[PDB]
């Protein structure tokens, strides 16, 4: 893939912007794959991982707190899904 | 890391979240790149062509719909709001 600086047109830059959301997309899923494997083994969790996040998005050059508030939504829908999957 | 199958342990799944969501914010990190890179030359059709495509991809990927989409909207809204700024 082309790097930004290298693309040469907004058709480059939308085909990036598409692999990469899918690749989010995938990531997702791969995610939430994990809450049947954690089920076969507290808020204390989400208060680490928050932070952790919020260092990774200064470090990519993003606005901390939106990058936090997208793994809450993220982590709470992971949390929930894990206790929906546990009444199979 | 090791697939969901693999996993032996809590700590295997840990890494493995640690090591998707990081995956996720580098991702984040490349996308407003390529936006950013986009003025050197999104519209309400791409937008709304955008939207459902993603939802797409959800469900091709066992993720639910209506979630995942609202996510991207944020994220289209939010970054459209970073470019002006």
């Amino acid at each position: 893939m082309k790097t930004p600086e290298d693309c040469t047109g907004l058709a480059d830059i939308r085909e990036a912007i598409d692999r990469i959301d899918l690749d989010i997309v995938q990531a997702l899923g791969r995610r939430m794959d994990y809450v049947k494997a954690a089920s076969r083994f507290a808020p204390e969790r989400v208060a680490a991982m928050l932070p952790e996040r919020a260092r990774w998005a200064e470090e990519n050059g993003l606005d901390a707190p939106f990058v936090e508030g997208l793994f809450a939504q993220i982590i709470h829908w992971y949390i929930a899904e894990q206790i929906k999957y546990w009444r199979q």
